């Protein structure tokens, strides 16, 4: 996260770290058994780390749970990074508590100009922010027209842009798969962009609200 601030610890208790020997992507707990992340973060098995603030220090709030299932959206495409959404089933349920709480799936698609929060342990491009401590940033949803204008013909129905076209504030490498929360619901998944925090190149997010039927049907299986 570029141009943000250190989150109040555990103020984003749905935020998880996906780990394969090291942090490589974020995700969001959506109930005690499932995490939503980005398809481009796929690995066939991952360790989900919940209850984190400082991913380098053992704080006593953590739960580390291996995945049992990693499910890419069936129509994920790297041409465009389209349908950039994945479900991770936990091999055992998470214990919900002060530090670990699921975020709700959207009851609507948030409109342009809605202010949201994005968070992660990705690159901060900053001499004073510490990516080891979960970072937070408030970003507004941009219009489809501004989004498409920034990346002509690459913005599909499954994407939205959010952030600041003037630059300086954005999600970045290592934030991928993490949440965009708007009015307390998971509206976005950190997906792609040209660079980070560059003028005219806003962040692009998977648009969770149009995936709800795929998400809930997939989670209904056991
Ligand atoms: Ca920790």
């Amino acid at each position: 996260i570029v141009g943000g601030y250190e989150c109040k610890p555990y103020s984003q208790p749905h935020q998880v770290s996906l780990n394969s020997g090291y942090h490589f992507c974020g995700g969001s707990l959506v109930n005690e058994n499932w995490v939503v992340s980005a398809a481009h973060c796929y690995k066939s098995r991952v360790e989900v780390r919940l209850g984190e603030h400082n991913i380098k220090v053992t704080e006593g709030s953590e739960q580390f749970i291996s995945s049992s299932r990693v499910i890419r959206h069936p129509n994920y495409s790297s041409y465009n990074i389209d349908n950039d959404i994945m479900l991770i089933k936990l091999s055992k349920p998470a214990t919900l508590n002060t530090y670990v709480q699921p975020v709700a799936l959207p009851t609507s698609c948030a409109p342009a100009g809605t202010m949201c929060t994005v968070s992660g342990w990705g690159n901060t491009m900053s001499s004073t922010a510490d990516s080891n401590k979960l970072q937070c940033l408030n970003i507004p949803i941009l219009s489809y027209s501004d989004c498409n204008n920034s990346y002509p013909g690459m913005i599909t129905n499954a994407m939205f842009c959010a952030g600041y076209l003037e630059g300086g504030k954005d999600s970045c490498q290592g934030d991928s798969g993490g949440p965009v929360v708007c009015n307390g619901e998971l509206q976005g998944v950190v997906s792609w962009g040209y660079g980070c925090a560059e003028p005219g190149n806003p962040g692009v997010y998977a648009k969770v609200c149009i995936f709800n039927d795929w998400l809930t049907s997939t989670m209904a299986s056991y």
